[PDB]
């Protein structure tokens, strides 16, 4: 996601974390805002443009080698690559967590695993065709982008009607009532099924699979011939935002459940 999604994803795990899980997290950030995980959700996007931060950008996203939207699939061991991937980062930097979160990498390790978790839930992170969709040019809204972009920041931008820290804080609000009692109330109680604090890998894999069914479903369904030809911020965005909404209003609450357990100490 571009800025607004990732700030809007640790907006809501804010709203769903356990106050000992809030405390862990603010020491480590140095930072007891009302902000403090949207305050640093950006993070790994800044880095991975600075030398000392290149080794990390793979780590945004799983190549899946399927075929979309005839077939989609993930595999770890295929998919991975040999420079790291979302799912290795995320056993990396949570194992940091758990191991070592007084440690001088425990802070990175925070925002990374913050921004990742986000990014598994954006579909076109989880699919390598055209480099996750960059190389599939598209028209939104009169303007020339790629398919990736769109996904990342047209769409979610256009859905909470702008791209600012305070815009993403309203959104979040609004995909947190989702959540409690309103769209996803009745299914988000299934959201964290097979959650494992012993295998990143597996957790992590589980919520990219499910990512990664919107390739198919949503994101590439209307096949090439309309994607490359259709302004997509008609009814392509109409049927993509219910999709892109749920995902990251998922992204959230998983976010919260992980950093509880990261955090989670028996009494
Ligand atoms: O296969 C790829 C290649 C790039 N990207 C993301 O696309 C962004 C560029 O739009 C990059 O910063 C990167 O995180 C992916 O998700 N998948
Ligand atoms: C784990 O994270 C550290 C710090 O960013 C990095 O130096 C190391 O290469 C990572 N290891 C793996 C296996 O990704
Ligand atoms: C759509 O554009 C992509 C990327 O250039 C290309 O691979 C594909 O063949 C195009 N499909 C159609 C039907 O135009
Ligand atoms: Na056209
Ligand atoms: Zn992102
Ligand atoms: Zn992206
Ligand atoms: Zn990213």
């Amino acid at each position: 996601w571009g800025n607004l999604g990732h700030e809007t994803v640790a907006y809501i795990a804010q709203s769903f974390v356990a106050s000992s899980t809030e405390s862990f997290c603010q020491n480590i950030l140095g930072d007891d805002s009302t902000s403090y995980l949207a305050n640093v959700a950006t993070w790994a996007d800044t880095y991975k443009y600075t030398d000392a931060g290149e080794f990390s950008k793979p780590y945004h996203f799983i190549d899946a080698q399927d075929n979309p939207p005839q077939s989609c699939g993930v595999d770890y061991d295929r998919d991975c690559g040999s420079a790291g991937c979302s799912i290795s980062a995320i056993q990396n930097y949570t194992n940091i967590l758990l191991e070592s979160p007084n440690g001088s990498e425990a802070l990175n390790a925070l925002k990374f695993v913050v921004h990742i978790i986000g990014d598994i839930h954006q579909p076109l992170h989880d699919e390598n065709l055209e480099a996750g969709g960059n190389g599939i040019d598209v028209t939104y809204d009169g303007e020339t982008t790629n398919l990736h972009h769109i996904w990342d920041t047209n769409m979610p931008e256009e859905a909470a009607g702008g791209y600012s820290l305070s815009v993403a804080k309203t959104y979040a609000d609004l995909l947190t009532e989702r959540i409690k009692t309103g769209t996803y109330s009745s299914k988000k109680d299934s959201w964290t099924d097979g959650i494992d604090i012993k295998d990143p890998v597996s957790t992590s894999m589980i919520w990219a699979a499910d990512a990664n069914t919107y390739v198919c479903s949503t994101v590439l369904d209307d096949g090439l011939a309309y994607i490359n030809s259709t302004d997509l911020s008609g009814e392509y965005y109409d049927k993509s935002q219910p999709v892109f909404e749920e995902l990251i209003a998922k992204a959230g609450y998983r976010l919260a459940a992980w950093l509880d357990l990261i955090a989670s100490q028996p009494s």
